[PDB]
């Protein structure tokens, strides 16, 4: 209650609040959650923080409807420090073109615009930059990397620079394809960043540790040898290689859970050798609010300071009790227990199969819509298992196909990829192309595109099958299945468009670390977060 310096933080109660939370605490701070205005006072108040993720329109009106506007100004007013995370940077604002209707507090005139994806993927998600400027704050580093994950943002040009330089803000700037954009802002005592700090591993809490100190630190003497290795180029769209570490979740015969300390070491592991997220496939009489799974995420969240993924068990389920309890509420207890991300599997096929169905629209029942319509297409990835099949030419299936350069068994120069369902047990006759078009129209984020054939080979990835869904989707593709050495990752990185890579088996066995690929990948030139 005084023993430690006290932070408050407004809680929507929506999304994950446990790294922000673990986060502060672990710099050795209480943590205050203020759900309600009659949770704090200003006078009492001395470090605010506000978290905010999701659907802008749902986010702000959660907040005003609680009455959190007056007490945020007055707050304010005051002229004590206040700090705002994700949707919380963009509550500031007049308002989103996410939610036409809802406005901002408007301490910045304009709103917010999606990003241009006939460049480059939206939402982005990723590790960019703070462009080098004299006038950064709290410790931005142009040299380090920063978290993002959004669809909407401020971007900027060169009238609402010189406005906001006037107006006596400071602006950390970011490029994400062609487009300029906010990537935190800073006047008297109002701090906001576009980023997560909490999911940006040391980099992250550092800018959380100066702000609770309100220190801005100066940036390190970097050699110049340093400062180009570290910087963007502005390659893949200005985002480093993201590198994944996945692992899976059983029940063993005495019921504990293993790959339930295990799966948690384990991520912690991945965390300490510079994974850039952490995929936990969940292949697990118990009630919901006791699933196991739960506390793996939860007891990781407490070390581990980047995005973490959960996939399997994101469905409509009936309880123990008899409860029907629908995929978007089971979503939100993940994503409050320390999930950033669910991975829908088999309810994408029937989800895109349906949508085809109703002439290509969603009739808004589909865990893909619900959930996204909430959190954000962000949070929502498909997780797709394809088999390549062969036919003489395009007549020979209503698919889509494309012209290989490996014939078939008997010279077929064409192929599509069948989709599977329950664990690739079961296939259905819809292409991957449709699968994921449909998937993307119904609110999907990103595609973690695996390859039943290459799965466990340790061959590398099916280079053919990146590309032909890089044709046919304009959200992010995750390259899975078949990475077993370093040159794999380079491989897809650089003859491919895939978006980030994913490794399972050659991190758990311990043959490579993600540093190992990292250090790797780096010395041939490409970009990836180090710290
Ligand atoms: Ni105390």
């Amino acid at each position: 209650g005084s023993h430690m310096p006290v932070v408050h933080v407004i809680d929507v109660e929506s999304g994950n609040l446990q790294s922000l939370t673990n986060a502060i605490e672990h710099l050795g701070y209480e943590v205050q959650l203020v759900k309600s205005p009659k949770d704090f006072n200003i006078s009492g108040t001395s470090r605010l923080i506000l978290p905010g993720v999701g659907n802008y329109g749902h986010f702000v009106d959660n907040l005003f409807n609680r009455g959190f506007e007056k007490p945020i100004r007055e707050y304010i007013e005051s002229g004590k420090p206040i700090m705002g995370i994700c949707v919380g940077l963009q509550a500031l604002f007049a308002g989103s073109v996410e939610s036409p209707k809802s406005t901002g507090l408007n301490y910045i005139d304009f709103k917010l615009s999606r990003f241009d994806d006939s460049e480059k993927p939206v939402p982005e998600i990723g590790w960019n930059s703070c462009i080098p400027s004299e006038n950064l704050f709290f410790g931005l580093d142009p040299y380090k990397r920063y978290y993002f994950v959004h669809s909407f943002a401020a971007i900027l040009n060169s009238e609402k620079k010189k406005n906001l330089e006037n107006d006596g803000w400071k602006i950390a700037k970011a490029k994400y394809g062609s487009e300029e954009f906010i990537a935190a802002v800073n006047k008297n005592n109002i701090f906001a960043t576009q980023f997560h700090p909490e999911k940006s591993g040391k980099a992250g809490l550092n800018v959380i540790e100066n702000f609770l100190k309100q220190q801005s630190p100066p940036i390190p003497n970097y050699s110049a040898e340093e400062k180009e290795l570290l910087m963007n180029d502005y390659s893949n769209y200005g985002l480093t290689r993201r590198i994944i570490a996945c692992l899976d979740v059983r029940t063993n015969d005495q019921g504990d859970l293993v790959v339930l300390g295990k799966p948690v070491q384990l991520a912690q592991k991945y965390y300490q050798q510079g994974a850039d997220e952490v995929t936990f496939l969940n292949i697990t009489d118990c009630p919901l609010k006791d699933t196991p799974m739960l506390e793996v995420l939860k007891q990781a969240a407490k070390t581990v300071f980047v995005p973490l993924t959960v996939g399997g068990g994101i469905k409509d389920i009936v309880d123990v009790d008899g409860t029907k309890i629908p995929a978007l509420e089971v979503a939100s207890l993940y994503f409050r227990s320390g999930a950033d991300k669910v991975s829908i599997g088999t309810d994408a096929v029937y989800a895109a199969e349906k949508y085809y169905e109703l002439g290509n629209r969603g009739d808004g029942t589909s865990p893909i819509e619900t959930i996204s319509k909430a959190y954000g297409a962000q949070a929502v990835v498909i997780s797709v298992d394809p088999k390549r099949v062969y036919v003489n030419s395009q007549a020979d299936t209503k698919n889509k196909v494309f012209e290989t350069e490996y014939p078939g068994p008997n010279g077929e120069k064409y192929c599509w990829y069948q989709c599977t369902i329950k664990g690739g047990r079961e296939s259905r006759d819809l292409g991957v192309w449709e699968l994921t078009r449909a998937c993307e129209a119904l609110g999907a984020g990103e595609i973690l595109l695996n390859c039943i054939d290459k799965d466990g080979s340790n061959s590398g990835y099916d280079l053919e099958l990146i590309e032909h869904v890089k044709d046919a989707v304009k959200i992010p593709v995750i390259a899975s299945s078949g990475a077993g050495v370093p040159e794999h990752f380079e491989e897809a990185f650089l003859k491919t468009r895939a978006d980030a890579c994913l490794g399972a088996g050659m991190f758990h066995r311990g043959e490579f670390t993600v540093n190992d690929v990292k250090e790797y990948l780096l010395e041939h030139g490409l970009k990836v977060r180090m710290d």
